[PDB]
């Protein structure tokens, strides 16, 4: 689902950013390395030359020679691995910019991200109260309010129907009721 | 995040659906709220 599909591209960054800090650990660790190279290189280069130099005066002139062509190839591969120095530089600056621009990459990514989760689900949230509030029981409340209402008509008309029966008969009685009712007035007259 | 941003927009579609049924039938009744209305503005009128 998407909201699992989001939030683990964000883990994913945290990841990447992790595996790029000991990338430029590796890189680091070659230009670490290739100063110790440069700097034991500088040394071995000297030393040989002076055993040279007195070698020169002493004894074995040609054995210095050899010394020294020893010394001259080994100065040759100190500035081949000075060619690669350089690579290494150059490789390392780059690597820098590219985790700062991943680093921006994933800060507004997950900014945007938290921002699109909380406005959508505010937004869904909204319509779920307007739709709950819009069916104004109209298909419930209302229809059980007028199944019940139903049923007083009908107890209603019931109950005027015992009154439909009641009327019509009873008037023969009723006639002779009154008549007796008539009679107490006449008593009135009289106590006047 | 395209994948989830489709459900967005598919729920916000839906939202404004609910939104697109109920603006077309309310009129009817919501005039004669809007009538009750105007009385109490006019009992303003008579306060002042």
């Amino acid at each position: 689902d998407p909201e699992k599909v989001l939030e683990q591209a964000v883990i994913d960054m945290q990841e990447d950013l992790v595996q790029l800090r000991q990338a430029v650990a590796r890189t680091i660790a070659e230009e670490k390395r290739t100063e110790q190279r440069l700097n034991q290189d500088t040394q071995e280069a000297k030393k040989w030359e002076d055993r040279a130099k007195l070698a020169l005066t002493n004894g074995e002139e040609n054995l210095a020679r050899e010394a020294l062509a020893r010394k001259k190839s080994l100065t040759d591969t100190a500035a081949a691995y000075q060619t690669q120095l350089a690579q290494q530089r150059t490789m390392s600056e780059n690597l820098r910019r590219n985790l700062a621009a991943l680093e921006a990459k994933i800060s507004e990514a997950k900014t945007k991200k938290n921002m699109l989760q909380a406005r959508a689900k505010a937004a869904k949230a909204n319509a779920e109260l307007q739709q709950t509030l819009g069916g104004l029981g109209t298909s419930s409340a209302t229809s059980a309010f007028e199944r019940m209402e139903n049923k007083v008509l009908d107890m209603e008309a019931t109950s005027q129907a015992a009154g439909e029966l009641a009327g019509f008969g009873i008037e023969n009685q009723f006639a002779q009721l009154e008549a007796s009712s008539g009679v107490e007035d006449e008593l009135a007259a009289l106590k006047a």
